[PDB]
């Protein structure tokens, strides 16, 4: 008899632990993550990276067709098998990359905040900044619902900048190396919540969830998990 | 330096006064846009001499422009620090193209007449321009304008020969143009956009204005693109 298994979901926010940095289309984790997928232990990649970058990374890890959380929760990729879910294939914040760029330029032109976004440079410069190839650097440039930037001003100028972003319905998010601007009402936890709720309605059964982070700022995502671990490579 | 807001205009025949002189209706408008720092970058199949003339009558002298289907790029006045200033031309010049074209005509007997093969009065007659403007239409830096006088089958073997030699055969409204195969209005536009971006430290926002479906390549690299048609 056909049966929908209780969902056992892994939320993975492991920048620079799980991936091989210099390595290519050939990820050491792929054989492993492939067998987990086949046993129905879905690994849901969650990241500040763009949808396009995430989707390519998902494919090289053997996880294509699974949900994922991109752009800090501003973009949610739906499972391949979720055709009937409102929002399929992808849920993007109503505040696009384009409108955020408009906002950031207005603030820069008028108030003279000092910063450089990923949009202000070519992909050879992003390749240099990130250590990616030109090609991966290109996908790192295709934001849908956020902007990545380097902040080049003082802490007090940053404070007046967050405040100004906040009153416009935007948040200013600190990642490992860069800052991110996106819809204030979006977030890795919010995205995760929605994904969990979807598995729960489809299956009829409460998902059990596991979050993997590699730092203290993974807290929001990890807070909503049943089980949460910080992992440290050797 | 402020965020660049750039207009790429490929609108010869909508912008320009059909009959008129050094006196262009668009000049006072475009002069004000230039003062507001909204540069209008003219883009054309027309020659560099022609386009520099038109640019000056339009109030736009000192701004970049795209001539000869991208085989010539005039740099901004203020770009003295940019490798290639004042003008970047394809390494395949008009002289070299003329050599290739004459070799094909003499050895393979393709039937065609270039703008180099006739006098100014005959160009004025073909183009409706005055003799003096026709003279500028005749100066090419990195391309050849021609009228094809052979059959379509002969034309197909001509494009192929040109392609093998690093050259493209590009149809315009009236005439054909021969130029470096690696050049384009789009390629030249990208380079200008990238230069504004390097000098400003900010992503330029770009608008393309064209007046037909033949303007696809240029309009394609723009953030915003419109077709404009004169009313009637």
């Amino acid at each position: 008899m056909f049966s929908i298994q209780q969902p056992l979901l892994v939320f993975s926010d492991l920048d620079g632990t799980l991936l091989d940095s210099h390595s290519y289309d050939w990820q050491p984790a792929a054989p492993w993550l492939t067998r987990l997928r086949e046993a129905n232990v879905p690994v849901i990649l969650c990241s500040s990276k763009t949808s396009a970058e995430m989707l390519y990374l998902q494919k090289t890890l053997g996880l294509q067709g699974l949900p994922l959380i991109a752009e800090n929760g501003a973009v949610i990729q739906l499972a391949e098998q979720w055709q009937e879910i409102d929002g399929f294939p992808r849920i993007i914040s109503g505040i696009s990359h384009g409108e955020i760029s408009l906002v950031l330029n207005t603030l820069r032109e008028k108030e003279h905040f000092k910063f450089t976004t990923f949009d202000d440079v070519d992909d050879a410069t992003i390749a240099e900044w990130t250590g990616l190839s030109r090609s991966q650097a290109a996908l790192t440039q295709l934001h849908e619902a956020s902007v990545t930037l380097i902040w080049r001003d003082s802490d007090e100028r940053m404070a007046q900048f967050t405040a100004r972003l906040n009153e416009l319905g935007l948040q200013f998010m600190q990642g490992a190396r860069f800052w991110h601007v996106l819809d204030a009402s979006a977030g890795k936890d919010q995205a995760a919540n929605w994904i969990i709720a979807t598995y729960q309605q489809l299956s009829g059964k409460r998902p059990t969830t596991l979050g993997l982070g590699d730092g203290p700022n993974d807290a929001p995502l990890l807070e909503v998990m049943d089980y949460a671990v910080i992992v440290k490579g050797l």
